[PDB]
DNA sequence: TTGACTCTCTTAAGAGAGTCA
DNA sequence: TTGACTCTCTTAAGAGAGTCA
């Protein structure tokens, strides 16, 4: 099995890697009315991608390194936390995008948490709108607002009571 | 089916049957620190359903019905929304359960939006604590709260800034 | 050992359609 | 005509593994 130090040197292998991705800097709603900014370090669109990096879906990528003439790969977001419990409360732990944006490989954009937490800051009003979250928001949630709802709830006659 | 006609007694035909379902008192967190009741009218979990009815999955059911000599089918929630568009925005409009209790059926439980509109409801604070959607929620949703994330952001190097 | 592709799978909110009696 | 089963699909947040040179 890889020891702390291979696995350490994975990660810092992959920050050397990901540090060199284009920088975007971004402005973004804070919630609260306030706006701030946040520094997104992106794939590239189309191969190639940096060293060590593949695409394996749309919007889908992996890590892969070679040690001792065994082959290792990771989801590509997933190398910040190797040295980290991998389930919570019978969950898996997933990568999650404090800045909802996919391409970006920014470890200080990252979490490590279920699929649930991690969908759920899709909606969270933001860091200045009144996130609840233990590990804060970046921002707020893409989808947070009002909504689009085209029917609510009624009935034509009176069987029913809320 | 096509007429206007046809499709109010879809509807009416719907609701007197689910108008029978057992009445199941939910005490529900409404936010703020307040509790509210609702009132949901449960599809029996396992055969006979009532009339019309017909379980898909396990916790999926379709409502049918014979017209011109021609079986009509339709998801159990969806009926309700018979007369709405069936997207918004190009994206599917799905039936959306404010009670998030599967197999409630009461029409004024049910609202008529995206998915990602519906999905967003799980982490809603509710009614009496902030929630934002134009077609209210009636409870808080069951995913509200700090969450249990593992590991937050964080880089073992100088290469990054948030 | 490495790059650039290929494929299918998980989850939890939701769907459509066919086989028998 | 009605009932009680069977199967796979959609979405958008996420995954593992194979092939070839
Ligand atoms: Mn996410
Ligand atoms: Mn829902
Ligand atoms: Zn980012
Ligand atoms: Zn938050
Ligand atoms: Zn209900
Ligand atoms: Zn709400």
């Amino acid at each position: 099995a890889l020891t702390n130090a291979q696995i350490l040197a994975v990660i810092d292998s992959w920050e050397e890697t990901v540090g060199q991705f284009p920088v975007i800097t971004h402005h973004v709603p804070l919630g609260g009315g306030l706006q701030g900014t946040l520094h997104c370090y992106e794939i590239p669109l189309a191969a190639p991608y940096g060293v060590g990096f593949a695409k394996n879906g749309p919007t889908r990528w992996q890590y892969k390194r070679t040690i001792n003439q065994v082959v290792h790969r990771w989801g590509s977001h997933t190398v910040p936390f190797l040295l980290e419990p991998d389930n919570i409360n019978g969950k898996t732990c997933t990568a999650s995008h404090l800045c909802h944006n996919t391409r970006c490989h920014n470890p200080l954009h990252l979490c490590w948490e279920s699929l649930d937490d991690n969908k759920g800051r899709n909606w969270c009003p933001g860091p200045n709108g009144g996130c609840v979250h233990a590990v804060v928001c970046l921002r707020q949630g893409p989808l947070y607002g009002p909504g689009a709802t085209v029917a609510g709830p009624q009935q034509r006659g009176s069987h029913f009571v809320v």
